[PDB]
């Protein structure tokens, strides 16, 4: 319980890692706001968030409806104190595909820090928290992410903003339970620790980067994923 | 002379880096074709590689522009065999501004990869190096870019072709003394690097004398 | 409470990072057997842990006084169940002006201790199928190029024995500081280097080793956590 | 001929890698002192260097005998080329033997040589890493030694680098398809290989090059 007074936007929190990830902060006093594609998502998530917190829709690549639900939050919670994100073969994938993947992976992030900083900076505290690709098979947007990450860390550091990203392994997921066993084996055959993570392992991981416990450490990447 | 019968596609050859790797990769014997954004700038380069190449006309971001520059190249000289893809603050940008870099210094490489790679597998032999942008709103393209190097030199490493990243430092390119100062604070070396020691670097993963240095990122910046 | 129950050794705990590690460790409820190169160091331990553990005299560079420090702690607490390696304070120094004493003092107190620490502890750890091991990285002084190498290798033999214990339940991570608060214009030139603009605390190290030695970072392994506000 | 009127002194000499690098650093025109641990072997080296150089005994952990012989018939060194089971089970000796051999004598050699290039404002140091557990430690400290010996000497005109191999054809890869499938180049390298980025690193053409890591290996 230190999050009490707190607020934390938690983009895709449907299910898994974004779940695990609400209902830890949750717990631990924060007024959590999970968000989802689409109004059935959005209070499916309120219904499990129940008083400590409510689900809103939002499409993370239009910037009206980030604004949108800014606001929403704002008019019924306050700003924004802890945000976090939670999001072929290269030589025959089409140029939607590799745009889709940079606007939703990357882009995306870009303008929602962009969106809260502003009410971090001023309150002089803030956590901004991104999830890598969970592995699902045994890159540009992954990497530009760490880079942006580092970069922003480094930029709004001495106003008491941090930011972070945990990038989990072969973790438990809907993803993962939907693969063949031959390929769960192939995967777990590249795991150290001889299991798959728990969704609650990738939220233990983020409640941390987000407490006061780590407000020095700040644009780096912590690694969940069992030896990997 | 080891680039000889070999094809080179340099991007932004008008000056600097890219003027310096393009004339020293047709000094050493290759066919070179340099870009720029205009049929002035491409002029400029023809006039410069005289009959070791050509330039022309390349908008990086139109499908249309590339496949049209390669077209030109094959009637002319044949397939690519070396492709060279040659501020603010991050909460100051508007996202025309984030676009427009994503876009240009990081979507490009992709599509301009993905223009040159059919021939370069079928003739199992290859080079693509991409330079990176000379010394905080061009970090997460630059490492969106390393990354889908890494990414892409593993996927067609089998069919010989290489995947590498210059990544240049200071490089003399006017300030006061005290803004030089503060930037040779911060490279151990004590100078900045030539725009031809970048090209020396190319040359090198260019060669055949490279040809099992792949996902690599060779940096050149006096110990920065 | 959540380390109660759990035996934690750790090494040069007579003041900054290593006491606020053997500290915050007890208050949280595990026996703490700090230790320190001499007798009266080891007693300074013993007195602020009170009740709640122990100071050791050990001498990380011999063996027998591995063995012998943990053949006292298993007569009086029992097997060690989160191991903190902990560096002392770095003396900078020019790497080629160093000599020989030196290097050789370095990396033997500095890499190949925590090889002979591991070893000295991971047969229990593996037959209770669980385990902690985290070293601290030299904190950055006020250019510790003499450190450098041991401590590269150090990263490297915890990833590679991160991969070979994990299976057991076993994890082994590193915890890297950057300038911690241990002269202003001396002051603003190392504080222009951190993005945060301030030194950390002692206990903003410890708060991190307490994390990575809890159950909450049990698939956290071969890791390196640097906790340096940006640096 | 790049290296004409340099000096390199190259350890381990006697065959794969560091034979490839004392030949490619000979036929470029240097002068080169090329190492092994016994007197057929220092000769094997002088025989196949012939005008070029000539081969010395050198147990690396005997340097300043080494560098005394090479001061009296060439000169100052100008560039300096550096070249199995579970951990739990490594027992003292083992462990400290591999620290001296590929890590402290790094940085004993590095210091013998590096007043003669400071003077000089012009030197070379290219350490080349293990081919491919209990080495782990060694060869990430010696990663580590070079980063941070290439900040200190930089300003001096010395260039410090690691070229760290893959999976190259040597003798122990004669005796397969398990590592291979662990390359995306689906072949080994050749020792040669590794001798042409030593090459360039130890050239004119890499004076802006320091503290870095160039790996050679296929994708690997």
């Amino acid at each position: 319980m230190n999050f009490e007074g707190k607020i934390a936007l938690v983009t895709g929190a449907s299910r898994g890692i974004g779940r695990a990830i609400a209902e830890t902060l949750a717990a631990r006093g924060a007024k959590v706001i999970g968000t989802a594609t689409s109004e059935n998502g959005a209070q499916a998530i309120s219904d499990y968030l129940g008083a400590n917190g409510k689900g809103l829709m939002l499409n993370v690549t239009d910037p009206a409806s980030i604004e949108s639900v800014l606001e929403k939050i704002r008019a019924e919670f306050g700003e924004v104190d802890i945000l976090v994100n939670n999001a072929n073969l290269l030589m025959r994938m089409k140029d939607e595909e590799w745009n889709d993947i940079i606007e939703t992976n990357l882009s995306s992030v870009f303008r929602l820090s962009k969106a809260v900083m502003r009410a971090m900076m001023k309150k002089r505290h803030g956590r901004i928290i991104t999830i890598g690709s969970v592995v699902g098979t045994m890159a540009a947007a992954k990497a530009g992410l760490i880079g942006f990450s580092k970069s922003l860390a480094r930029e709004v550091a001495s106003r008491g903003i941090t930011v972070n990203v945990v990038a989990p392994g072969f973790i438990e997921t809907d993803m993962t339970r939907a693969l063949s066993d031959d390929q769960r084996a192939g995967i777990l055959a590249q795991v150290p620790a001889g299991r798959l993570g728990g969704a609650q392992e990738i939220a233990n991981a983020v409640a941390f980067l987000a407490s006061d416990e780590a407000a020095y450490i700040t644009g780096e990447t912590l690694h969940v994923n069992g030896g990997m």
